[PDB]
């Protein structure tokens, strides 16, 4: 469950899924497009920021 995969699985990039798993969307331009998106793939593989 790398940050790669979590992009790929979601559907954006090794760090714009990156902000959906640090919980930074809305600061970096990601705001709920890509929150639902993205942590919909975070929360269900569990993946936590590192």
């Amino acid at each position: 469950m790398k940050l790669d995969e979590i992009a790929r699985l979601a559907g954006v990039s090794r760090t714009t899924a990156s902000y959906v798993i640090n919980g930074k969307a809305k600061q970096y331009r990601v705001s709920d497009k890509t929150v639902e998106k993205v942590m919909a793939v975070v929360r269900e593989h569990n993946y936590h920021p590192n």
